[PDB]
């Protein structure tokens, strides 16, 4: 019935925005493991979902075109500017990315050598709830894999929005849908594993103990320290994905997620040991010894730098 846009089918449908490339390469950004939920459905044209509407997005050197689907058999047309800006806000491009691309360098001779090529990986400002639970499916796991536990938890239990081509698009869904006495089962079976005890676990300690979705909100407003330590109460929630909710949907900059990836990057290319901790491995005084190394380094934007290194170090 409907079909996935491009620029040359139906140039009407589009809207653009002006963009240098230095501040953002969608294949970089989209893909490289902060949101699951884009996938290059035709080439050079990233389509997903984004707050209980679908988008297609694509490029040239200094403009970002963008094309929503409202759905609801609502008229075709061309994104409306409150709809542009909740795209300007998601990307973050009040944030000059060339100035920081600058300022990492200016101490970071790696940097300087990985900036060169991957220019334009900026970091997502994502829902809080989407953001939680997607990175509890991102324990001891990968892109492809974290990708299909999203999507099929979100065909399950959200909402459905549009379906595109042989792709149906669903919104993602509320703490209460995951919170039910039903959930667990459900998502061991859609493949989540021990996932799925935390996934429900925490959606109903968020609806229960915290108040609901408000309860982010707050963590937004709060302070990186506060909202830290007040996530790492929830089950499946420790340093790294406290941290990661921190920096992609808290507005915590300096938060530095430490998993592996980073140990094996800080440690491969910046020479670093953990110094002051005994332990020569993997462990929370370790784990949060190096986020304070990133932090020193790189400064309160720590987390938008090494997002551009897991970006780098995928390709
Ligand atoms: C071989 C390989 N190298 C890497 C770096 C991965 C890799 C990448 C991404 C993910 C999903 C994930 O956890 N992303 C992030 N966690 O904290 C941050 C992110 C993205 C950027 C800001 C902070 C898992 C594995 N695989």
């Amino acid at each position: 019935h409907m079909r996935h846009r491009t620029l040359s089918s139906s140039p009407a449908l589009w809207a653009s925005i002006p963009c240098p490339r230095s501040e953002l390469r969608l294949d970089l950004v989209l893909a490289s493991g902060q949101s699951f939920r884009w996938k290059e459905q035709s080439p050079a044209h990233w389509s997903g979902v984004l707050a209980d509407q679908v988008w297609t997005l694509t490029q040239t050197e200094d403009q970002l075109y963008c094309t929503v689907y409202r759905g609801d058999d609502s008229q075709v047309s061309r994104p409306t500017l409150e709809e542009l800006e909740t795209l300007h806000k998601y990307f973050q491009l009040d944030v000059s990315l060339a100035q920081l691309y600058s300022h990492w360098a200016s101490v970071d001779s790696h940097f300087q050598r990985v900036a060169q090529k991957f220019q334009g990986v900026r970091l997502l400002r994502q829902d809080p709830t989407e953001c939680l639970f997607s990175f509890i499916c991102s324990s001891n796991n990968n892109i492809a894999r974290i990708t299909g536990m999203v999507e099929r938890l979100c065909q399950a239990f959200g909402p459905r929005l549009i379906q595109l081509d042989d792709v149906t698009y669903h919104g993602f869904p509320n703490l209460h849908a995951l919170a039910g006495p039903e959930a667990e089962t459900h998502l061991r079976k859609l493949g989540l594993g021990y996932r799925a005890r935390y996934v429900r676990a925490s959606a109903k300690a968020i609806l229960e103990e915290q108040g609901g979705p408000a309860w982010l909100q707050q963590l937004r407003v709060a302070p990186y320290e506060e909202a830290h330590k007040a996530l790492c109460t929830l089950p499946g929630v420790g340093a790294k994905v406290a941290d990661c909710i921190c920096l992609m949907a808290l507005d915590k900059p300096q938060a530095v997620p430490v998993d592996v990836h980073v140990w094996q990057i800080a440690h491969r290319d910046y020479g670093w040991h953990p110094k002051t901790s005994q332990a020569k491995g993997p462990s929370p005084l370790a784990n949060k010894e190096l986020g304070n190394f990133f932090r020193n380094l790189w400064g309160p934007y720590a987390g938008w730098a090494q997002a551009v290194l897991f970006s780098a170090d995928l390709r």
